[PDB]
């Protein structure tokens, strides 16, 4: 799966269907839905929950800018 970066805080409502984020957090994304929500998983796989698709931006580290 691809990795996405939280561009905004998402403290959410408290729901266990929600994955609360801080800015700069990095997650996997398995599903986007038309409601505007994305199904995010932490990198260690410990929690799974929906997040605002809008907050989620492709992760680019500056160590990724080399061919191999």
């Amino acid at each position: 799966d691809p990795k996405f970066e939280a561009a905004y805080d998402f403290p959410g409502s408290g729901s266990s269907s929600e994955l609360p984020l801080k800015k700069g957090d990095i997650v996997f994304i398995s599903r986007d839905e038309p409601s505007g929500w994305s199904l995010a998983k932490l990198l260690d796989g410990s929690k799974e929950g929906w997040v605002p698709t809008a907050y989620m931006t492709p992760y680019k580290d500056t160590r990724n800018t080399v061919p191999v």
